[PDB]
């Protein structure tokens, strides 16, 4: 099952059995999805999208081409404000993950580092849980939805894998769900490696497009289970439960209780 011009996209309901088929599903990006992906997205009957990339992400590589009669919830994550102090802490931990130191020890133990650190902050951060509270308000409403970022593997992660510990499944399975990402590990490297291509002069900079590469193209890309722990720590340690999560992010019991008997066979 693949969504052309888009990657990493599956049903949550192929690994996840409990679960209705045709209700929840995940992808990357819809930037580049050509005819035949539209023609997927109406055939599946997907009638809402939720777009979780930054604003920047989405003014830089462009909305979702999905066809007509596809409502796109924008829903960045992280939510940044005209405030060069809301965006530095981003831009900070992206150039430190850089520029860090040649070895690839050194370049994957700062990709684990980087990506460690931004998780714990997952649930803290300003957008994730109106993001979180429009998926499941959709869900809960019968309403099939496509969650994705860039990658569709840590952000969308994130809310795919809270919507699941939410209708009560089982952590293996969860878990399960989201290292599938790991699949599109070399499909991911080649859209980056094309981004790469095209903002930097490849001729008059190609040292600088070597140096990115190198640590846009290993370990960075895959996904690792105490990723999606290090945020679910932060959600134990902060709130107690992830009940007391979804109740700060507004979503009371009773919808949850509602989307459990939508999503669950
Ligand atoms: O350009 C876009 O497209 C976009 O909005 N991005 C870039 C991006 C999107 C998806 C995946 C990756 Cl790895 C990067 C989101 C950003 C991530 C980090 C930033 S930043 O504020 O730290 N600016 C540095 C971007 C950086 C870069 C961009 C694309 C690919 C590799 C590196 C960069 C741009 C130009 C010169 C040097 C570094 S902006
Ligand atoms: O969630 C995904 O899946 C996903 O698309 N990414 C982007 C990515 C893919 C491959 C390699 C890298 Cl380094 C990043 C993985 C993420 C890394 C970090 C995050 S984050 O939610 O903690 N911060 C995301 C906003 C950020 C950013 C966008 C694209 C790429 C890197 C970082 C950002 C937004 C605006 C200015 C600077 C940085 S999400």
């Amino acid at each position: 099952r693949e969504l052309p011009g888009a990657w990493n996209f599956r049903d949550v309901a192929d690994t996840a059995t409990a679960l209705r088929p045709g209700r929840l599903f995940r992808s990357s990006e819809l930037s580049r999805l050509d005819d035949a992906g539209r023609a997927t997205l109406r055939r599946l009957g997907i009638t809402d999208v939720a777009d979780l990339r930054s604003s920047r992400e989405v003014a830089r590589r462009g909305p979702g081409r999905v066809p007509d009669g596809i409502d796109v919830h924008l829903l960045p994550f992280p939510d940044l404000a005209d405030d060069a102090d809301d965006s530095a802490p981003h831009e900070t931990a992206f150039k430190r993950l850089l520029t860090n130191g040649e070895s690839s020890q050194s370049i994957n133990d700062a990709a684990t580092r980087y990506m460690t650190d931004e998780y714990r902050q997952f649930p803290t951060r300003n957008g994730a849980q109106r993001a979180l509270h429009r998926v499941v308000t959709l869900l809960a409403a019968g309403r099939p939805v496509l969650t994705h970022c860039f990658a569709g593997k840590d952000r969308t992660g994130f809310v795919v894998a809270l919507v699941l510990e939410a209708v009560g499944l089982d952590r293996d399975v969860i878990v399960a769900d989201y290292l599938r990402s790991n699949d599109s590990v070399p499909q991911l490297r080649a859209r980056i490696s094309e981004m790469i291509q095209q903002r930097f002069d490849t001729e008059l900079a190609p040292e600088v497009v070597t140096f990115t590469k190198a640590r846009l193209s290993d370990g960075v890309l895959g996904v690792r289970a105490e990723y999606l722990a290090a945020a679910r720590q932060t959600i134990d340690e902060t709130y107690g439960s992830l009940g007391g999560y979804l109740r700060d992010a507004g979503i009371s019991q009773a919808t949850v209780n509602r989307m459990r008997g939508v999503l669950l066979g």
